[PDB]
């Protein structure tokens, strides 16, 4: 009797928030009920409702970097349409694609994609063969998504690792660090 909304598409995805989009059926409806929750969510899914004129809903207060289950229900008062469920993953707090685009005997070029949250700066550590602990680190004023690494001993195994710091002062927290191995 009633067509269920579809054309489901996700975008405007944020770490703790992300937008969901769906098309509106061609039959008279009173609005859609939005229910969303993660697979590991509590047996009590969240309840979000949106007006019929709204086909996109922005979710917030969500765990960054997680697969969320979102369901859309079309209702026309006493009649209900077939449920619609899709899965969307919230971006990850840690940047990504930490790799080298250029390689020099004593230096290397690092490039990575900025996360989905504002970052004050990123911390990058230098990995020297046995310098497992005596690593050398430098900060990254989020000025560029790529940086250059210099002061590296040639012919020596190296490890490049970096930590991203967004909140600072009241709640200085860092995301899980990402590291890679590099031979010099």
């Amino acid at each position: 009797g009633l067509d269920s909304p579809t054309g489901f598409d996700s975008s405007d995805i944020t770490a703790n928030s992300f937008t969901v989009h769906w098309v509106a059926p061609r039959a008279p409806i009173t609005g859609y009920i939005i229910r969303h929750h993660a697979e590991h969510s509590v047996g009590r899914p969240r309840q979000d409702r949106v007006p019929p004129s709204r086909n996109s809903i922005t979710l917030t207060n969500l765990n960054p970097g997680t697969e969320y289950v979102v369901s859309i229900i079309a209702v026309n008062g006493r009649e209900e349409s077939p449920p619609l469920i899709g899965q969307q993953a919230t971006v990850s707090d840690i940047p990504r694609d930490l790799e080298v685009i250029a390689s020099t005997p004593t230096s290397l070029l690092i490039s990575w994609e900025p996360p989905a949250v504002s970052v004050r700066y990123y911390r990058i550590t230098y990995g020297e063969t046995g310098g497992n602990s005596p690593v050398q680190e430098f900060t990254v004023p989020g000025s560029k998504s790529t940086a250059t690494i210099n002061n590296i001993k040639p012919g020596a195994d190296y490890t490049i690792t970096l930590y991203a710091v967004t909140g600072r002062g009241d709640s200085p927290a860092s995301s899980k660090p990402v590291s890679i191995n590099y031979k010099t």
